[PDB]
């Protein structure tokens, strides 16, 4: 089944991408697509992959694209994960230590949420008589334990049924999504909704994928975080809870240790008067340190196309 | 830059795609994922590739399935006419030889053409006063040069504007497309127009990867085929017409000896009238030979979305 060789692939592709150009290449570009190429023409060559298959292939990246879900299968797949990875060598290498650690984004961050000082309501009470009440607090911190005032603590969740907003039309715009302004005591305080883990869209192409693997697509229940400050280095992470059947079995591989956060009950009748219910509710404790800014630090901010409204 | 090594991403790889299956799993498409994700995750360790540049990588596929433009992507890059080297390297290993050369469909076949027999006039006249008639002919035959009645002649080519119908919403349905079957004497006639060649939508995602390539979008002039017939193996191919500035010169390398036509120029009034025409017109021969189907021939059709209408 070997019509070509490396030396010969190479070649082919050079005739065609690079002996073709006139004037100005981006040489970047230039550099990954003829690598890609190669390594495409290769594995067709080393498995044998006819044209019907390479077809199908290309069949179901245009359907995914046109789903937009290439974000998604970018997490079920682990490549995102793998990002991640990376960047936690990459940062070792520059003996950065220290900081509550990253996880992935995820393809469902929207920008442009309500902004307040210290405190947020992040629901429209629609579901208060079918999911629990959240209290999410916590402090922000540099390594040594010194607040930071004025931090960007960015939050995004599901709702009851594990779906958010913006992408389920059904919801508020911007419900349970806000950005919290750290206050004068560093903390920020979040009253929401118990999260829900979720899975692919079932008659999607992530899933449909994922099927042929013989692979579930859930993820466990999880609140996200991006986390700025001047003078700081940019987080982009989550908090698990303790309790989810998916925990530790991701479809994402996102769940880390530093992660994991339990959340309490709070049934005590002074304690929830003073916090202004009427019912039980679930409490999460969430701090978050931030690492300095440095010279020789890599980067920690992503650019990244994202939804707006 | 390498933070992890061949070992490394191929133990990752498995933990994420591969330990995580349970029940049935389609093995082929395990073994293809499994292949390209390592493979990806390599070029990212040896290029050093950034989570930005990752993420706009994905939103370019993404845009570019959204266009419908993966298959003429898949024709700019080489991967279509590679498979074309790919089936050329199998059939001379399987000792074929003879028949009309292939080359590359592209991504522009609609099915459901009106089809008729021995003769075709392809186009609606609307480019009349704008445009060269063309009459092109041609008889099929086995590879001693016996006639095959019946065969399926499939032909499809842009106007005067080098435009495609169904694509192009502004012509008439299946203008320029039909079906011919061959008559008593092996032969087709198809009455049409000189097809110009023409670029890739200058807006698009195919154009906008090319310009960063320096490279241009252009093909030459052609007119594609379709040929099958009970008992041969089914061709696709096409004629390109000398003269034109782009004939060495395509952008999807599709260009073979033994596809290269010339147009004659027919001026003659007695010969004018014959085919009752009221102008000089152009003429091209274009013979087929196909190959008769073995037991041991590699299949030769390949299975593929295409538009219908
Ligand atoms: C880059 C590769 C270039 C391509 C060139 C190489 C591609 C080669 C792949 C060939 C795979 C073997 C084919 C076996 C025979 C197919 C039979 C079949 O059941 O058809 C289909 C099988 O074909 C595939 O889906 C394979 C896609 C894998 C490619 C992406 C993984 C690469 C990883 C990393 C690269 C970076 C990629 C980025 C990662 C984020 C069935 O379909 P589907 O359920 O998966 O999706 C279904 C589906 O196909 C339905 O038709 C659709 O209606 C529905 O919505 C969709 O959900
Ligand atoms: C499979 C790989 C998985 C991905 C994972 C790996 C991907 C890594 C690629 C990184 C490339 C380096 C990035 C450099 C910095 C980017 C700056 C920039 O100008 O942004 C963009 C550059 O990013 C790219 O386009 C690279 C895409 C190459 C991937 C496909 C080739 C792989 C070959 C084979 C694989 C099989 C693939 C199948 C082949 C058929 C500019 O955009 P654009 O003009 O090319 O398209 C433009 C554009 O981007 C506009 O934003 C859009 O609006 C417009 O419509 C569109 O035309
Ligand atoms: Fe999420
Ligand atoms: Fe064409």
């Amino acid at each position: 089944h070997h019509h070509h060789n490396r030396q010969q692939i190479d070649a082919l592709v050079k005739q065609m991408n690079v002996d073709t150009a006139k004037g100005p290449v981006d040489e970047r570009i230039q550099q990954v697509v003829v690598r890609l190429l190669g390594d495409l023409f290769q594995a067709i060559e080393d498995l044998d992959i006819q044209p019907s298959e390479v077809w199908k292939g290309l069949e179901y990246l245009t359907d995914a694209g046109q789903a937009n879900e290439l974000g998604l299968l970018a997490a079920g797949l682990g490549l995102e994960h793998y990002l991640d990875l990376r960047a936690d060598e990459a940062d070792a290498k520059a003996g950065i230590t220290g900081g509550t650690p990253r996880t992935i984004e995820g393809p469902l961050y929207v920008a442009g949420a309500p902004e307040s000082v210290g405190f947020a309501r992040m629901d429209d009470g629609s579901e208060s008589d079918k999911v629990d009440t959240l209290i999410i607090e916590g402090t922000v911190t540099d390594t040594e334990g010194n607040i930071i005032e004025g931090a960007k603590v960015e939050v995004w969740h599901a709702n009851s049924l594990g779906n958010y907003s913006f992408f389920d039309k059904s919801q508020s715009d911007f419900n349970l999504r806000r950005t919290i302004l750290t206050d004068v005591n560093g903390k920020y305080v979040a009253l929401t909704t118990m999260p829900v883990g979720y899975g692919c869209p079932p008659e999607g192409t992530t899933q449909a994928l994922l099927n042929k693997l013989g692979r579930h697509g859930n993820r466990p229940s999880h609140v996200h975080y991006f986390v700025s400050a001047p003078g700081y280095r940019k987080l982009t992470t989550q908090f698990n809870i303790e309790g989810d059947e998916y925990l530790w079995d991701d479809f994402a591989f996102a769940t880390r240790d530093g992660l994991v956060a339990t959340a309490t009950d709070v049934t005590d009748e002074a304690e929830i008067a003073r916090r202004e219910l009427d019912k039980p509710f679930k409490h999460i404790t969430f701090n978050v340190e931030l690492v300095k800014e440095a010279e020789a630090a890599p980067s920690s901010e992503v650019e990244r196309r994202r939804a707006s409204a």
